[PDB]
């Protein structure tokens, strides 16, 4: 998984995956297609009074609720606003669910570990242990969201003020 030491020995890596790709501000991103739960809109984010600020709030997916995380807060995005950050992508992992606010889903594309080598490891708010990756796609580039360790690495901090028993 991405985060640190993504040297890519290219010896037992997945070496060909497919990703839902999205836009925010003036940058593009990908997320492994299998982890996508659904796509929805920002019209019911519910910022709890004392959730961690990374959690913009919980929001309504098509029958249930999910925690939603702000890339302005988690990754120092340019200019998130309720005209540029109004789509929601909903994601699920092993035994848990989360999502992120987005401008729109740009495409669905396929990438290889040979592409997925760098990361946006600048002085952004995004900590190393759930740092994303970067790759190229002919001429496009995508920040590959480290979804398979995102909520996994944050759960202990997320639930501490977002388990609903703590609202």
């Amino acid at each position: 998984m991405t985060g640190m030491t993504n040297v890519t020995k290219l010896a037992s890596e997945p070496s060909g995956q497919e990703f839902l790709v999205f836009t925010l501000g003036d940058e593009e991103y990908g997320i492994d297609i299998l982890k996508v739960q659904e796509i929805r809109g920002y019209d019911q984010v519910t910022r709890i009074a004392n959730t961690p600020a990374f959690i913009k709030g919980v929001t309504n997916l098509r029958g249930v609720i999910v925690p939603i995380v702000d890339l302005r807060i988690k990754f120092s995005q340019v200019d998130v606003d309720y005209n540029d950050n109004t789509v929601v992508i909903v994601l699920n992992l092993g035994q848990r669910v989360v999502g992120i606010v987005v401008d729109g889903v740009s495409d669905v594309l396929s990438l290889t570990a040979e592409q997925i080598r760098p990361a946006p490891e600048f002085a952004v708010t995004l900590s190393t242990e759930y740092l994303t990756g970067l790759g190229a796609l002919g001429d496009r580039m995508l920040i590959l969201v480290n979804i398979e360790k995102l909520l996994n690495s944050e759960e202990m901090a997320l639930l501490d003020s977002a388990a609903s028993e703590v609202a």
